[PDB]
């Protein structure tokens, strides 16, 4: 199964920078969402969940086909809450109806990371919408109640190694868990992209508690929250070494996250030899906007 990137007809860097800007201006405008976290975190989660259905063995799933727009996939229990991200992106899609759905969902994640002061994430266009029967079945996204060996095995399906897993998990600095979406609650209100997930794992006094949905989670007196899968990164000695590395080197963590996140959003896609180079979008702040 081969998915060849096909550039929206006649479009170039400037067209996609205009879409980036419209998403970034809306992120700034719609600041009240989720008790003033804003939409950045949910857009990052959306871009990960539309990409994380990929299976390297048969190239099913993945961001290319924009299949989250179909009911089977937007109703996946693992996607509960992401409808907020989709509704945020709807006026963007209306303004720029030429962008494919996979390009819009993945660019929403890139734009959110950068506007939250994260690394620059190179991004490539050319995902093409595919039909409803290409939508992957539910059940391909990971469970959060599991241990390190589950996480390691899970990510092998996405062709990610230990460093790529630990880097990608640093996005759990952002936003929060919501009991009604996932059965986990808490985590505060953070909307600045930093390496604080790793510092919190190493420095907080974690207690294993049960939440109001009767699921276990790790909580600190300070109000920080880790899922069992997050905590597994300090239980397994190979992950722990990488958590310490990122806790001690902000720049290394940004560069490794950028590479892993781009790879995640590009899994499954064949880029022709003469495809454009990846775009690196300017932030609103860099543009004086
Ligand atoms: C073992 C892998 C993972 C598990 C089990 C997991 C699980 C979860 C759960 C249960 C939530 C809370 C959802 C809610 O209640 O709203 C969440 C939130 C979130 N996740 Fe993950 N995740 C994993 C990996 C990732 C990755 C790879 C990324 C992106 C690079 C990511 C980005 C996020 C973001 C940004 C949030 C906050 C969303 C919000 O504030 O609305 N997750 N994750
Ligand atoms: C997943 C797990 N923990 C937290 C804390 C903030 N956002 C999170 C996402």
């Amino acid at each position: 199964l081969v998915h060849v990137a096909s550039v929206e007809k006649g479009r170039s860097y400037e067209d996609f920078q205009k879409v980036y800007n419209a998403i970034a201006l809306k992120l700034r405008e719609d600041d009240e969402y989720d008790n003033y976290i804003g939409y950045g975190p949910v857009l990052v989660r959306l871009a990960w969940h539309i990409s994380g259905t990929w299976d390297k063995h048969d190239n099913t799933g993945g961001s290319y086909g924009g299949t989250y727009r179909f009911k089977k996939e937007f109703n996946d229990p693992s996607n509960a809450g992401l409808q907020n991200g989709f509704k945020f992106l709807e006026p963007i899609h209306k303004e720029f109806p030429w962008i494919s759905s996979g390009d819009l969902f993945s660019l929403g994640g890139v734009t959110a990371v950068q506007e939250m002061q994260g690394p620059k994430i190179p991004w490539r266009c050319g995902r093409v919408d595919t039909p409803e029967d290409t939508t992957p079945d539910n059940g391909r996204l990971p469970d959060a109640d599991k241990d390190a060996g589950y996480v390691r095995t899970f990510f092998q399906r996405l062709n990610m190694n230990d460093r790529e897993v630990v880097a990608l998990m640093g996005a759990h600095a952002l936003g929060k868990t919501h009991l009604k979406n996932s059965g986990y609650e808490g985590g505060g209100a953070n909307n600045v992209f930093t390496n604080e997930f790793y510092l919190n794992l190493l420095n907080e006094d974690w207690k294993l508690e049960k939440n109001d949905a009767n699921n276990e989670q790790w909580d600190s007196k300070s109000g920080y929250m880790m899922l069992p899968t997050d905590y597994s990164l300090i239980q397994d000695p190979k992950y722990l070494s990488i958590v310490k590395e990122y806790a001690n080197d902000q720049d290394k963590f940004f560069k490794d996250f950028s590479k892993a996140f781009e790879k995640l959003l590009e899994n499954g896609i064949t880029f022709p030899k003469d495809a454009p180079s990846p775009f690196i979008f300017k932030t609103l702040e860099e543009q004086g906007l």
